[PDB]
């Protein structure tokens, strides 16, 4: 089976100033992540602006990552949505261009019931023979997949884990305790990921690791090895980054950060906007403090 | 310009057992609405399951509604989303098959800034020469278009109003007081719509009106004529319906209700699900009490 | 029984510079309220800083208000809290100095169950032969008395109504529709009170009426007579005041406002503080705009 | 200086069936805690029903604990409230009967500003020469003492720590990182306390430790020694207890639990109520699973 563990950046989608895809920058970013110690990548998730890419651009981003990664690390493709048929079709594309798994968000906006969430994910897992990592982020979807629903889906073949973005460490302990052995609990909340991992979770699917891949890889490695002192020392150093990369909605700040670091151009697609001028010095100070600028 | 005022059901999308469209039932529903006093329809809005229709199905629903209405009432097409370029394409399609305006939801899931929301809607109004009604529903989108942003967009040519689903009656009065003369304020919250209209708003884009179009047309007529006593007597009779049509996420309950009334079949598309059996007694009781069953 | 209807300011407790009571200013305020059309007063409620008065000061304020009013208007004494035995003692004291009713807040901080809330208020009504008006303000208490619990208490002898500060206009209509004939529904939310009264409620226990008692008495009079047009014209004029009197926690802004109007001195008791200097311009602007300054 | 560290039960106030104080049971409970490994006790805090005790009963509870503890462990007296003068007077009593410190809640109900919260605590610390531990529990107080305000008060002589009941592990890391060396961060949230301590905090002021003092003492000892494996194994065993002791508002379930364990009688004071019958089997199963029944 595919083994996804440790630091997994939700990597941005680099764009030219006019919003077109910047595949040259994307390839360089992938090589940089691999040499810095990144364990896997989630491609065209929320941080990758999946909302504003066409189907052709979405699949091209996955294929580009798969081809360039060249099996050095696993590539997980964001492929979910609030339509079960659309998520099935995107998952078929991700499989066809060689993704190792899909990341599947709980439906946003249309507020399905718990049973609707179960049937949605179960239909996706059954329709496409490729592993599924669930993604619960009620702060964006409104609908909230309960632990009970999550653990029902852990019994469905193909569903290998969940990205929990709640930052609710009680809920994470409940999932870790009750989860079957094959089922991985990943943080989706950089400020609390260290705790989720110290309690027995399996990794962090991360915004901060976009700009600090080596530090985040070391933090995950230590937290998963039950080494509190090493993990918390790194975490405390990144604390201002964990905060200020959300000064506006992710990925607005992290894309401006990577532009300041010289790794991408400024493109970002409406309705997202370039980081507000008023926020620049705050993010700049966090990057300079982290030694990134 | 087009006059949209009064009771405006957000009409369901009738489907057959596999979710396929049921245009014959839809045309009959439109005729019933016109006979019962409905003032305009919003087609393939949230209540119409826009999230799970293909672009072609979306356009076919609008075209069917425009043709069948035969200019007897205005047809407002839901055509928004969280991608600015996609909303522009859908708005083009809506204009091309004869919609009188589009209903444009604030982007869900990707959490744009206020300036992102402003730029998103302005781009949509400028790209397609057809009126726009904005739609703020933070209970589904998370992003919340502030009154300040709304009133800025009221200065943009083509933006003729807003559907305010917050149920926040302070916010409604603030919009009513400050809105320019050309800019209509509609309720998107059936339980509070009577108050929004009595304070000077212009109509109610409604779930309850799917099943009680005559009563809701009379409620809006009275509230807009400052006739409290008539409006509140109708409102109180419908009070349980306003509640139990949301016992599960709209449009799950109202589609079940219209099926019990013999007006549509049971189709509904995942991730939405047929109304939970545990809710049937309660919803039918509200229908029967309101003289609809 | 006593008739409490219309505009009922939750009157501030005037204090001198060290927080000591200022009964001379208080008596002058009561006379001004009566001249301006105020219908009744709630004395040493939340707006009266009940939290920081001694029992003796609490009782002296009630006694002063009863004596000075001289039966021209009813005096409702705040006498509740989160201890059932303490609320009984305060209610005894209020009856003994001639209050016409007590205002009884849902227990704050200790988060009783619905049955705890029921038993608390029932014990208070039974212990002291004086009418009780319940007071639900979950924005301050956290505990929220459900409509079901409220309507159960409406069956208890002596419990004559409820002050509903939620601003939830659906909840208000539900209470109005189900309330027995003897049981009054009052607003506790100045921004939405007009809607609660137009739907059939009975009055507004008000912060804004501290500074605009004549306008608020006319607003309530019109709303209770189903005169939308008159009520809403007054409401819109006061809309900014309804907002900026809460720019900091009530009663911080309204005490500063009454001082600017020359009606009280600046005393206010810790942990409350004089209105922040950064808010002065905004609050005075609302006062001046409303013709109060 | 007094050194408060590790497992600190917020001990219940045992009552006879009629609600009178049960000092004999209280003394036995104190001896049981000391032999089971409890490090300190908070007496007549929220869990001790401070809301419904008289001043005489409040001070008698502190004195009883101080006398019986006989300096074997530190005794911290709850002594705060939403009136600065009342908190000063209660703190004087706590000092006079030999408490080692007071625990001071942020004002509930009257919603002070951040500056009002600062001045409240600063006035308490200055008025009574005894250490102060701050207590932030916005889930009960509504007012929320920001980290910035907390760290300002860390500079005031006498203020030696804060009990943070938010369960917000991001906020706890921020406080731990920025706190002066003399200033202790205690959890007030049993489900997350392990994480707060592993990140560098200093103890857990606990509900669960009322029924599992030895386990909680071992968990705190291990978490403070950076021993993740030992701490998390204990934590996972107590997970159902951490949850179900809040099935109704603390201290309703923990007092019923201790009655089932034979350590106290059933008394509890309105508006709190004995644990709902419907909850008994759930709490009983959690206690039997923890080996306590």
């Amino acid at each position: 089976g595919i083994q996804i563990r440790g630091s997994v950046p939700a990597i941005v989608t680099p764009m030219l100033e006019d919003g077109g895809l910047d595949l040259a920058a994307f390839r360089k970013l992938i090589d940089w992540h691999i040499e810095e110690g990144t364990d896997a990548l989630v491609v065209v998730g929320t941080s990758g602006e999946s909302a504003t890419l066409s189907v052709d651009e979405h699949v091209l981003m996955i294929e580009t990552a798969v081809k360039h990664a060249a099996k050095r690390i696993p590539i997980v493709a964001g492929a979910g949505g609030n339509s079960t048929t659309e998520a099935i079709e995107l998952s078929k594309h991700a499989k066809a261009v060689g993704a190792d798994a899909t990341l599947q968000v709980v439906p946003y906006y249309n507020k399905p019931t718990q049973e609707g969430i179960y049937r949605h994910f179960k239909a996706i897992a059954e329709a496409v023979d490729l592993p599924v990592i669930l993604y619960n982020v009620p702060g964006r979807t409104v609908a909230d997949m309960s632990n009970e629903t999550t653990l029902r889906l852990a019994q469905v073949p193909g569903i290998i884990g969940v990205k929990d973005a709640t930052g609710n460490i009680d809920r994470a302990a409940q999932l870790i305790k009750a989860a079957p052995a094959h089922f991985s609990i990943y943080s989706g909340d950089d400020p609390t990921a260290i705790a989720l991992m110290l309690l027995g979770g399996h990794g962090n699917i991360s915004v901060t690791a976009n700009v600090a891949p080596r530090a985040m890889s070391e933090l995950c490695r230590a937290a998963l090895a039950a080494d509190v002192k090493t993990a918390r020392e790194i975490h405390m150093k990144l604390l201002s980054l964990h905060k200020h990369l959300f000064i506006e909605a992710n990925p607005i700040p992290v894309k401006w950060a990577l532009q300041q670091m010289g790794k991408i151009a400024g493109g970002i697609r409406l309705p997202l906007t370039p980081l507000d001028e008023r926020c620049h010095e705050t993010v700049r100070g966090a990057l300079r403090e982290a030694g990134l600028l």
